[PDB]
């Protein structure tokens, strides 16, 4: 068995090997990258997501989120706060401010400590979820607008044309702003290109051993836990590094910086920060591996999770025992 460890793989495929995605994924995975629950991807030296980044600033983040946590440093849930309309240009001013900006450091380990010594005291803010992308229509490789959708896929592997669509969303980070512990949507990939700005950290637990941070997070959020049965798809909890290594949770971390690749898989759970003022790029992808994952997935069906026009087919064709429950939920 490849990477019995589980350990966090990282690749640096030519630009020959970058031509074709999908083989390249499941080449990762023949080396066992899957197995971490997420991979780094550097592209080749050639390659480039487009010319610059110098025409961005007046993209609006319509919704901002100021993400206010509650808790303690360790332990903690974040609800968002919704703010009002800026441009990147605006948003970018904010988080070099003086209130908002990173603070000195030795090193990535050095902020690495202050971010969870410190994190819950502040209230950074995130301009997430924004449907766009930054990829030049010219990129051919890799260009996260043009990916093969997971419509397509299931229509492949299962033969069942369904609706929906699949299109990437941009992420406006600053300093302290924050992912919480999920995997997602119906176990699906994903793909995490950092355009610009400061690193991104990752936390990622082995999908092999996702039902050990489940059996924590149900310990650690009691009543969280006694709400839902897949409550973490709230996309709201936080669990420290320390107190996963104190509870005996297999993790690995790992810090993206800009011009590099992250690949998540399915069910591996994953949580991080960004370090300062940056740009991701993400979306979901399906493999014909991941089929069996999609029929497994957990379901929010208390309200919390409410989620996009196109899993309503995922789950209707994967799991149509669910589908009554979940879509009451979603309604
Ligand atoms: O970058 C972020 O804030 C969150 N991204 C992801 O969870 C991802 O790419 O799967
Ligand atoms: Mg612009
Ligand atoms: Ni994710
Ligand atoms: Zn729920």
């Amino acid at each position: 068995a490849q990477n019995p460890n589980c350990n966090i793989m990282i690749f640096h495929p030519t630009k020959e090997e970058f031509n074709d995605f999908d083989k390249y994924i499941a080449y990762m995975e023949s080396q066992g990258a899957h197995r971490a629950g997420l991979a780094k991807i550097i592209p080749p030296k050639e390659w480039k997501a487009r010319e610059t980044y110098d025409n961005i600033s007046e993209i609006l983040i319509a919704t901002p989120l100021q993400q206010v946590a509650s808790g303690r440093a360790g332990v903690f849930t974040q609800y968002h706060k919704k703010k009002k309309a800026m441009t990147v240009g605006e948003y970018r001013h904010l988080a070099n401010s003086k209130k908002y900006q990173t603070p000195p450091h030795q090193n990535f380990e050095d902020l690495e400590r202050k971010y969870w010594k410190n994190r819950i005291y502040n209230s950074p803010i995130y301009g997430a979820d924004i449907s766009g992308s930054l990829f030049d229509e010219n990129t051919k490789q890799w260009n996260l607008g043009h990916l093969g959708t997971i419509q397509d896929l299931l229509e492949k592997e299962c033969g069942v044309v369904i609706e929906g669509v699949n299109t990437p969303y941009l992420y406006f980070g600053m300093w302290k702003t924050t992912f919480a512990w999920h995997t997602e949507d119906m176990d699906l990939y994903s793909i995490n290109y950092l355009h610009l700005g400061e690193p991104k950290t990752w936390y990622v637990v082995p999908p092999e051993h996702g039902q050990r941070l489940e059996r924590l997070a149900r310990e650690l959020f009691p009543g969280s836990s006694r709400g839902c049965g897949a409550f973490l798809r709230h996309k709201v909890a936080l669990i420290s590094p320390t107190v996963l290594k104190e509870n005996g949770i297999p993790f690995n971390r790992i810090t993206q910086e800009a011009g590099e690749f992250m690949v998540t898989f399915p069910y591996g759970y994953h949580a991080g920060f960004n370090h300062g003022f940056n740009c991701a790029e993400a979306i979901n992808f399906a493999t014909p591996r991941w089929i069996d994952y999609g029929k497994m997935a957990s379901q929010c069906s208390c309200g919390e999770a409410r989620v996009t026009f196109s899993m309503d087919a995922f789950v209707r064709i994967l799991q149509p025992e669910r589908y009554d429950l979940w879509k009451r939920g979603q309604d």
